């Protein structure tokens, strides 16, 4: 039985890296301009021993998509759709009054929970966000994980730096990271002390001959931007700030982070016997550019939290960590080594892979909005999965109260505009054509519009998604307004 990685960078978008996740009409990489400014050698690395997805969906924000990851379902249907604030109820002026605020529930069959019960040893380590303070969700033992080390309700680290304590020396006390005592008032980054901690984690499933589920949970690359002094040196471009110029810094030691988590595997023998999936839990969130425009994901538009495509294209890399002809547990899930799949993926679809290669089921009477990955793993198209993603946003962040669908080569933006809520607004783009949004095209094809919206409203009622409401609280669902 394989152990599982899932290598989970917050804030993570797709050009957020040295390997280039665009591809070409020949479904080969492009290099990009951030792929010359980023510094991953261990993700080039993975990628050469695995396979590139160039269109990989997560949600807009953190809690939906790490409930999702968790869930194998949709926001729509786990019901966080927004991220968690950990302290109060940020349902937002019209979001939905009963959104699911407290989180993850320990009754649901997460992917770690599937696990335990089947005899692995399932580790947290980093960032949870899964729950509200004095939630089930909040303490990740409640969904499912053995061990948890400085995972709670908090979604952003109080500090990177040691010498702050992560929040409890210096910065923000209120996210100040736990469980990391023995760090305070060292030069360790915060990034450091999680991969240190993991590998540990990691070395004792060995010993206790278990086989394992690690969720490594990066704080890294969140705000606030505090430059990692290993690294900064390497970032000296004049068109990008200081914050920029730190973000660099936070995925250059994420990187590290991935490196020594490979080296440890292979110093322990078990790399052969070891999976890794690698993505991000949002659109990129790098201070760079212009937040609706072109910036933190050029050349896709718009940024994390947005409606564009910058808001939820996050990098994925699957790899066995030493790729074995003669492995039996490679043969349950065979990957092209150093190739790209071009068919579209989501987060949802992490829950029937892992389970599947684990040599357990999704339970068979659990509604999931995931399909099994295996297929595109071995770098072909799979006609079992759709090519659709419906992202339901309900809340107020940098886009606000809409939901995106998108089906084939379509993608369909719909704004409830809850402040004037009989006059709603359908924007239409041909992604095939018009992969960075800048030929708005409602106008021009009405009907494929009027389908799009009719196609999307039955698809949240299946999913039983909860929608935004106007001030006096009536329940805005999508129409054909045209
Ligand atoms: C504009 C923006 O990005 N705001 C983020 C918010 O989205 C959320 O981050 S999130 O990654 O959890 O979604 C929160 C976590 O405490 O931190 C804020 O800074
Ligand atoms: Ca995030």
């Amino acid at each position: 039985r394989p152990n599982i990685i899932v290598f989970l960078v917050d804030d993570m978008g797709l050009m957020d890296t040295s390997v280039p996740f665009i591809a070409d009409e020949s479904g080969q990489p492009v290099r990009h301009p951030l792929n010359d400014w980023y510094h991953t050698p261990n993700m080039e690395r993975l990628a050469k021993q695995g396979i590139c997805f160039s269109t990989f969906y997560a949600q807009s924000v953190s809690s939906p998509s790490r409930a999702s990851i968790m869930t194998g379902q949709n926001a729509t249907r786990h019901g966080v759709t927004n991220w968690i604030n950990a302290e109060s109820n940020n349902r937002n002026p019209f979001g939905p009054p009963q959104w699911n605020w407290k989180g993850l529930r320990k009754d649901m069959p997460t992917m770690p929970r599937v696990l335990q019960q089947a005899g692995y040893k399932t580790i947290h380590v980093g960032k949870a966000h899964f729950g509200c303070m004095g939630s089930e969700g909040e303490n990740p033992l409640n969904i499912g994980f053995d061990v948890n080390i400085a995972g709670s309700g908090i979604g952003h680290p109080g500090s990177y730096y040691g010498e702050w304590g992560y929040g409890h020396i210096k910065g923000q006390k209120i996210r100040a990271v736990p469980d990391l005592e023995k760090y305070h008032g060292t030069d360790t980054f915060l990034s450091e002390a999680l991969t240190i901690e993991a590998n540990r984690e990691i070395t004792k499933a060995v010993e206790e001959k278990r086989p394992f589920y690690l969720n490594m949970a990066h704080y890294a690359v969140h705000s606030p931007f505090q430059a990692d002094k290993r690294f900064l040196s390497r970032y000296t471009d004049p068109d990008k700030n200081e914050q920029a110029r730190a973000f660099a810094t936070l995925i250059e030691g994420m990187d590290k982070s991935l490196g020594d988590i490979m080296d440890q595997l292979e110093k322990l023998g078990i790399a052969e016997n070891t999976l890794i999936l690698f993505l991000g839990d949002n659109g990129g969130d790098a201070p760079l550019g212009d937040e609706r425009g072109y910036g933190s994901s050029a050349p896709l538009r718009g940024k994390k939290g947005t409606e564009f495509e910058g808001g939820m294209r996050v990098p994925f890399i699957a790899a066995w960590a030493k790729p074995e002809k003669k492995s039996k547990v490679q043969k349950n899930l065979p990957i092209e080594v150093g190739s790209m799949q071009t068919q579209l993926g989501t987060i949802m679809d992490i829950y029937p892979t892992v389970l599947s290669v684990a040599g357990c089921e999704v339970p068979q009477n659990y509604v999931i909005d995931g399909f099994d990955l295996k297929k595109q793993l071995s770098g072909k198209v799979d006609k079992k999965r759709p090519e659709s993603f419906l992202m339901h946003f309900p809340h107020a962040h940098r886009g606000s109260y809409f939901t995106t669908y998108r089906m084939g080569d379509w993608k369909l933006i719909y704004y409830y505009l809850p402040e004037t809520p009989k006059q709603p607004k359908a924007l239409l783009y041909n992604l095939k054509d018009d992969p960075e949004e800048r030929n708005e095209l409602s106008a021009a094809h009405p009907d494929q519009c009027r389908e799009m919206i009719r196609e999307m409203s039955a698809r949240l009622e299946k999913e039983g998604a909860l929608y935004p409401v106007d001030k006096q609280g009536n329940e805005l669902k999508p129409f054909v307004y045209f």
